[PDB]
């Protein structure tokens, strides 16, 4: 016996990607599952399509429910600012209805077995599945650390409701493996779930612009020495100021290593053919993880933290929104596993206290990147046959069936 799945995830793509990447996951071990998206969100979809029957992976688009204060054909966080995030969660809670009126009519024999909609739905799905009596697990693409520093505040802000229908959910599955943070996810699952399910699953994978991929990569097989290039690539919302950039930019040049600044610059794109500037969609996971790349400089959002490790690289932490801080927090403070060179969102670097920093950041020796190194290991077991992330796959699937 094996389970069907209404999954539903958010439309941001730090939750999208890692949510998809597990449901491709559970469709590996024998489940049907079937997506429900809003339709400019059906094209993420794709992959998993090419991949799996109509049989076994089935789509539900639904029209995105109208809210005034979200422009035209916005259906996405990729395209709004960091406040709007209230905004979606309103708009998108007015698809409870249409989604009953769906499971209504239905046989019951196909109803779902549970849904895996996302921790930030979880207010309004809690009251579908109870409706239908189904399993809701919901789903989180930030680690247990975070989880417990946010559910912790006593003002949780607009978040109280999806925190608290977390913690009222039939289970938890998070991006992160145990063996990095198992304080965490112990006090996560002792002190924030009513039940005591939470199932870490990471690091997911990928089942896999102005310069095409194939183009970057001869780029990079330029590059005559291992572990040699600095990937600088910051990730939405925030972007940077006109004198952050120009003093990165000045670090950057004086640094005189080879970098890749995926992106005001100035006179300095012809200045240095040590540096290639991208502008658009950039191939960042097949960067990371060519030997010639040795250091990532990034915000340190969670999935960057994992592409890091996962393509061993060191970390250079400038973090800016709140989940960059906890990360930080993580990774810098108590892991010793990355280096800070930015404080917050109005920092302006000394370029050359950054050049020098950068230009003897790929350099194996240093404590941080063979204690990245020792994660990435660990990371690795976590996913093979044996590990805490593979096994807690097995036993998510079974317990769906429930």
């Amino acid at each position: 016996k094996k389970p069907h799945v209404l999954v539903i995830p958010f439309p941001q793509s730090g939750h999208m990607v890692p949510h998809l990447d597990l449901t491709h996951q559970i469709l590996l071990r024998g489940a049907t599952v079937t997506v429900l998206v809003t339709p400019k969100n059906s094209s993420y979809l794709d992959a998993l399509r090419s991949l799996h029957s109509p049989e076994h992976f089935k789509t539900l688009i639904l029209p995105f429910p109208s809210h005034p204060c979200i422009p035209s054909g916005v259906e996405s966080l990729q395209q709004l600012p960091l406040e709007a995030i209230v905004h979606m969660f309103d708009a998108l809670s007015r698809l409870h209805d249409p989604l009953v009126d769906f499971l209504s009519r239905q046989p019951p024999s196909d109803l779902p077995d549970a849904i895996l909609g996302s921790s930030f739905l979880s207010p309004w799905i809690n009251k579908v599945a109870d409706a239908f009596s189904i399993k809701s697990i919901s789903f989180l693409p930030i680690n247990a650390h975070s989880i417990s520093v946010m559910w912790a505040q006593e003002d949780r802000s607009f978040f109280n409701d999806l925190e608290t229908a977390t913690t009222e959910s039939y289970g938890l599955v998070i991006n992160s493996f145990y063996d990095l943070e198992p304080e965490f996810v112990e006090t996560v699952k002792t002190r924030f779930l009513n039940h005591h399910r939470i199932w870490t699953v990471g690091p997911l994978l990928p089942f896999k612009s102005s310069i095409p991929p194939a183009k970057v990569s001869a780029w990079l097989d330029s590059c005559p020495e291992d572990n040699s290039v600095v990937y600088v690539g910051f990730g939405s919302q925030i972007r940077l100021t006109a004198e952050q950039t120009a003093a990165l930019a000045a670090a950057l040049e004086k640094s005189s290593v080879r970098f890749i600044w995926a992106v005001p610059a100035g006179f300095e794109e012809r200045v240095k053919e040590k540096g290639l500037v991208i502008r658009g969609w950039a191939p960042q996971t097949m960067i990371l993880e060519h030997r010639a790349v040795g250091s990532y400089l990034t915000h340190l959002g969670w999935g960057s933290v994992l592409e890091g490790m996962v393509g061993g690289v060191m970390l250079l932490a400038w973090p800016m929104q709140a989940d960059h801080f906890f990360n930080t927090t993580l990774i810098v403070d108590k892991l010793r596993a990355a280096v800070r060179v930015g404080e917050n969102r109005d920092s302006v670097p000394d370029s050359d206290k950054l050049a020098r920093i950068l230009a003897e950041s790929a350099r194996e020796d240093l404590p941080e990147r063979v204690t990245l190194m020792k994660l990435r290991e660990k990371a690795m077991e976590a996913i093979k046959e044996g590990g805490s992330s593979y096994k807690n796959l097995d036993e998510l699937v079974a317990e769906m069936c429930l």
